[PDB]
């Protein structure tokens, strides 16, 4: 069921894209240097848009909103004083976010804008170097696409490694091992880094290619077609650090797959590194390093936060409207309270919001503030409980 109808056609947009990261001088996306794809729409809305009205951008097939934290969230589109346009929810089933207009459109006409959208690759697609992707995106029900050169810099040395994603409890870490295949023996690869620990040998699995074509360069390789290591030798250092023990690997290439967890309350850049010794072509010891670092964005990892409360007369008092407003007082969402007086809003992004509730015609509450038969209290999401109690004026 839907709050409005699709508004594609009462959306006039233009669309551009810009190259972020470290590859800005090349004309790519560095995967492995901060690269990231922009996005920049520039929008005009018909005045017969109403509240509730969406309009949709469909991600189309190689990229998706966000770049390497789960989940993946668009963020809602406000106007130059930060009232909120529309409201912004992206379903990944779909690789669609859609935008449903608040009661600005209602407020005010002629309602202009523009907003930015950071942007990845699916790795599992977008899986080689200088690989040139038409990147097809639908905003406003039209198609726009331009090419986009991706490069994650996969190179056939002893040992490099990446980070796929990251969520708030844990990271995806890929090792890969040996990609020049070199005879090595008395191969060890250390594991760690700074936010990050491991506790347990289940999160760190280990395979071995059958040839480099398995070597995807993305960093995220296809492990169902992947032969898994039944018996890797596996140590959990006291540091917090991991240990794995290859052994004797002579030519033999190998794919690290780990899951170390996320630091409690750890603020700043992140690091995972991948420490590679072993014993050369002509009996040397030889060491070899990678490391990947990471921007802990909490509000780009947080999941998702709500609040409610009673409403009742100092006898629960239900069907009373209560809206969710943004603190410059735009409606963002409405409901009522139930037969037990309680109401709710659910899957709100961190931040502050108002409550409004709409008092019965001679009735008054009992910071908070009462204006024309309207209780406005504040709320901040990081659950909450907000209450009203109905006094008769």
């Amino acid at each position: 069921n839907q709050s409005g109808r699709n508004v594609n056609h009462l959306v006039f947009a233009n669309t551009s894209y810009e190259i972020l990261g470290g590859g800005k001088k090349y004309n790519q996306v560095f995967m492995t240097m901060d690269g990231k794809l922009k996005i920049k729409i520039d929008y005009t809305v018909d005045d017969s848009v109403v509240e509730g009205d969406y309009f949709t951008v469909d991600f189309g097939k190689y990229i998706h909103p966000g770049t390497s934290r789960k989940p993946y969230r668009v963020n809602n589109i406000h106007d130059a004083n930060g009232r909120t346009i529309a409201i912004g929810s992206y379903d990944s089933a779909t690789n669609t976010a859609k935008y449903t207009f608040t009661n600005y459109v209602d407020i005010y006409n002629n309602v202009r804008g523009s907003f930015s959208l950071l942007s990845w690759p699916f790795k599992e697609l977008v899986t080689t170097d200088k690989q040139s992707v038409p990147v097809g995106i639908t905003v406003a029900g039209e198609d726009y696409t331009q090419n986009v050169i991706f490069n994650y810099g996969n190179r056939t040395v002893p040992v490099i490694s990446d980070i796929n994603y990251l969520t708030k409890d844990f990271a995806e870490f890929t090792t890969y091992i040996n990609q020049n295949r070199a005879f090595n023996t008395g191969s060890k690869v250390r594991l760690s880094g700074q936010g990050f620990k491991f506790t347990s040998p289940d999160e760190i699995e280990v395979y071995k290619v059958l040839n480099n074509s398995q070597f995807r360069d993305s960093f995220s390789p296809d492990y169902a077609n992947l032969t898994q290591v039944r018996n890797p030798k596996i140590i959990i250092n006291s540091d917090g650090s991991a240990t794995v023990d290859l052994g004797d690997i002579g030519t033999l290439g190998y794919i690290i797959r780990s899951k170390p967890n996320t630091l409690p309350d750890f603020s700043g850049i992140g690091v995972l590194k991948s420490e590679y010794t072993f014993t050369n072509n002509k009996n040397q010891r030889d060491t070899r390093a990678h490391a990947s670092s990471i921007q802990f964005v909490r509000a780009e990892l947080a999941g998702f936060g709500g609040f409610g409360g009673y409403v009742w007369f100092d006898a629960a008092a239900a069907g009373i409207t209560v809206n969710l407003l943004d603190p410059t007082g735009i409606r963002l969402a409405t409901t009522t309270t139930d037969i037990t007086g309680h109401y709710n809003f659910d899957n709100l992004t961190n931040g502050n919001y108002l409550v409004e509730f709409v008092m019965p015609e001679g009735y008054i509450p009992t910071d908070v503030v009462f204006e024309n038969g309207r209780y406005i209290a504040h709320v901040t999401i990081k659950n909450m409980t907000i209450d009203a109690g109905l006094v008769s004026d």
